[PDB]
DNA sequence: AGGGCTGATCGTGCAAAAGTCGTGCCAGCCGTCT
């Protein structure tokens, strides 16, 4: 329930995930809109030995400062005002343990032919402590496919991405997955109900649920909790069976 | 019974005002030649 559950063949994928997940080796990940490929992504962290070790996943490119790439390792403060610079750095932090990537859809094609160099060549050096890079202990990206690069080539330096061919994981359709879809969502209001101190599940008629069925699906597993959420509320009591499902709160009435 | 406040610990720069040096150079004088 609160684990993933996943479909037959998402479950084979997930023992293939837990597999390499003792493999250390540098990856790029790709999750659907909302099919949330992160949690797989901490499950196989504890299934790899770097389940013990520091597993910092990338802060979605955030632009803390103006260490920027130095954020990766930098300084504190000088010894005269404030505090020793005491080696703290971004890519220090993920220490003996796995190293996730996020918002790796942002970028430019300058910084991806940057990344595209450290993959090639990686070195960490701070004015502040630091340590040497080229461990990146079981280094692994995602959320790149999210905005491709050089689809129809150009856009970023995609090209070397191209060349970098470690092995990378799709997404396949909330629609096209076929899982316990009904059971998910049940779980998922179940869940809400405990959070919601809800009297009981109301019920779902079934023709609501074929009805809500008819759906892309176009947030996955999240349009689900979304379209949940939603028609619970319109629900907003545990009497009677949900007869309806939320399409869109975008409407009028 | 409730608040405050405390300080364990927090080191290799550089700048501020100020001077002092570079450099010349103007006033006087006496050796001189007038
Ligand atoms: N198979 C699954 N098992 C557990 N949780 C899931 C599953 N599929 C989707 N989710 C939920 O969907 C949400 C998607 O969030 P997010 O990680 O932002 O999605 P994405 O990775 O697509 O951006 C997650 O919070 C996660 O809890
Ligand atoms: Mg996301």
């Amino acid at each position: 329930d609160n684990l993933l559950g996943e479909a037959n063949s998402f479950l084979e994928v997930l023992e293939q995930v837990s597999h390499l997940a003792p493999l250390d080796k540098p990856v790029l990940i790709i999750g659907e809109r909302g099919t949330g490929k992160e949690l797989i992504a901490s499950r196989l962290h504890y299934l790899s030995s770097r389940w013990q070790g520091p597993f910092i996943s990338l802060n979605c490119a955030a632009l803390n400062e103006n260490l920027l790439d130095s954020e990766l390792f930098g300084h504190e403060a000088g010894a005269f005002t404030g505090a020793q610079k005491r080696h703290p750095g971004r890519f220090e932090r993920a220490d003996g343990g796995t190293l996730f990537l996020d918002e790796l859809a942002t970028a430019p094609m300058m910084v991806q032919e940057k990344l595209l160099r450290v993959i090639e060549y990686g070195e960490l050096e701070r004015v502040g402590g630091s340590q040497p890079l080229q461990v990146n202990v079981r280094l692994v990206c995602a959320t790149n496919a999210d905005l491709p690069a050089m689809v129809n080539e150009g856009t970023f330096r995609a090209d070397l991405l191209d060349r970098l061919a470690f092995d990378v994981v799709q997404l396949p359709p909330l629609r096209e997955r076929e899982s316990d879809i009904m059971l998910m969502a049940e779980y998922f209001a179940i869940q809400m109900c405990r959070e919601i101190k809800l009297p009981l599940f109301p019920g779902f008629t079934e023709r609501a649920r074929e009805t809500l069925l008819n759906y892309r699906w176009p947030g996955n597993i999240r349009e689900l909790k979304n379209v949940v959420e939603r028609s619970v509320y319109r629900h907003g009591t545990s009497d009677y069976p949900l007869d309806d499902i939320i399409i869109d709160p975008f409407k009028r009435r």
